[PDB]
């Protein structure tokens, strides 16, 4: 109906930066208005000629946990797009793992996300070991752990794994004494 | 016309793996056929409510050298999609840089692509230094360099930079003697 959320014509957005753009549109004199800005990555179609007279094809080299759309075209020598999602895989290792003394018997552990997530979620698992024995374990949304109440002159190992909702990746291991 | 490249109905593609899928379609008894399989990443629209009665908006936190599409919706409190591309940025550092002796006065240098490309191309720049002086330079598509005819008992530094068609990133530096 008139005044309900409708798409706006003549929108400008080309004045971009490496990480931003300025989106601008016509100024209505008329009344008071609310707005919804919508955006997505423009994906480019990748086409290939298969072998003649084949019934199936294995599409390879796809990224894990990614939504894709396929279409087939035939020629002699309404059709809907087919949607699928690749299965999840093991994520990569965390980046920039830093182990630091917070106090006399306290250690602070920080890291940044892996580049390859490969799944629906993002969690950080920290294992704390001494002489190969599990001393403490933590599971968080943010890779900022405060590990306190440890023994005074002890060698500890800190193992941070990324969890993507389906898989645990390899740990980034860092030694740190008290 | 009849027999020219037309989109095929009833295509199946859901039996995926972490990096592949099986795409299958109806077997025509009729004649001999050629095929084009087309695919792309299905991008998800990200919508947000802006402030009321505004004329412009700065879309931030975008990836460098990425194509995007924007649309605006107004409501009281044919319109085309607007396409743009973020500008290029400095790529990241190369991964897994390995320096090895190929012979007595020969060194082999290998690395893998950075995670962040941020531009249209992919090239590897290798600088070879001795006592801070530039000895050799190479520019290649593949990060596999064979550095021969060096002096016999000399310390050299190998600096590999990634070039993305617009920017050079930071070097990965590795010492290697002959
Ligand atoms: C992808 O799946 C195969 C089959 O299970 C597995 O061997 C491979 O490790 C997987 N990749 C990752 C990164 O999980
Ligand atoms: C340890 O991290 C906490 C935040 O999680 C912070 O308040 C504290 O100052 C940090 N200590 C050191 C030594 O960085
Ligand atoms: C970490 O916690 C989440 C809940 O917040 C849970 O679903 C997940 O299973 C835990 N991590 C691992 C590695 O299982
Ligand atoms: C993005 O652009 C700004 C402005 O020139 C610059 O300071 C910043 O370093 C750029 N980022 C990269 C990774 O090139
Ligand atoms: C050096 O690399 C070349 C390929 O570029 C290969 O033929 C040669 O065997 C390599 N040598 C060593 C020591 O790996
Ligand atoms: C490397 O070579 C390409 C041509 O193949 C050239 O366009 C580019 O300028 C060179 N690299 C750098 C860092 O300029």
């Amino acid at each position: 109906d008139f005044g309900t959320p409708e798409m706006l014509p003549h929108v400008q957005c080309k004045n971009s930066t490496n990480s931003t753009t300025l989106v601008s549109w016509a100024e209505p004199a008329s009344k008071h208005h609310g707005y919804i800005l919508c955006y997505k990555k423009t994906p480019s179609e990748k086409c290939e000629n298969l072998a003649n007279d084949v019934n199936s094809f294995e599409v390879k080299n796809l990224r894990p946990y990614t939504e894709y759309t396929v279409s087939l075209f035939a020629y002699v020598i309404p059709a809907k797009d087919c949607n699928f999602r690749t299965k999840a895989a093991r994520p990569g290792k965390v980046n920039g793992m830093k182990t630091s003394r917070a106090s006399d018997n306290s250690i602070n552990v920080t890291c940044n996300s892996p580049y390859e997530i490969n799944g629906p979620e993002a969690r950080y698992i920290l294992e704390v070991k001494s002489g190969g024995s599990l001393v403490k374990t933590f599971n968080q949304s943010t890779c900022k752990f405060v590990v306190d109440n440890l023994y005074y002159s002890t060698d500890y190992e800190f193992l941070v794994y990324f969890y993507n909702g389906e898989y645990l990746g390899d740990p980034e291991i860092k030694p740190q004494s008290t």
